């Protein structure tokens, strides 16, 4: 089909600006979704070094029951005593796991 | 490989153009970097000030 001289020239050039700028678009993608990276890694780092700064004050401030403070206790207390305390202490738990991993699926809308 | 007389400078145009507005971007970009600068510097200079006032 014939045509004049210079415009096949025009049309593989109009399709290499397209892949160059297409390409650079790709390149800053990549970037963006490496700050989603340094982000959660810091916010889990911050989480960690808190807790062992907490657990290192309980070690002398430490007491026990004295010893004659035991035959009184021990003729109260039912059987569903220390089994109740048990779970007050497990509901804690399981709720932090639940908002930690909560906050994990907000940073799907990091990258919009 | 032989061309008409006006295509060679339709070329050299065409990528003028996309410097010019590719030069644009960048300086908004830098701009926007500033705006998250003055941000964070008010946020810690109220905190600062509370303190001041409540210490005395």
């Amino acid at each position: 089909m014939p045509v004049l001289l210079g415009i096949p020239l025009l049309l593989r050039f109009l399709g290499f600006l397209l892949v160059t700028l297409f390409g650079y678009l790709l390149t800053f993608l990549k970037k963006g979704f490496g700050k989603i990276a340094i982000a959660i890694s810091l916010f889990l780092a911050l989480i960690i070094g808190l807790n062992s700064i907490l657990v290192g004050y309980l070690s002398d401030i430490s007491a026990q029951l004295p010893s004659d403070f035991v035959q009184g206790v021990q003729l109260i207390l039912p059987s569903n005593a220390l089994p109740c305390f048990y779970v007050i202490l497990s509901v804690k738990a399981a709720i932090f796991i639940f908002d930690v991993k909560q906050k994990i699926v907000s940073y799907l809308d990091w990258d919009k």
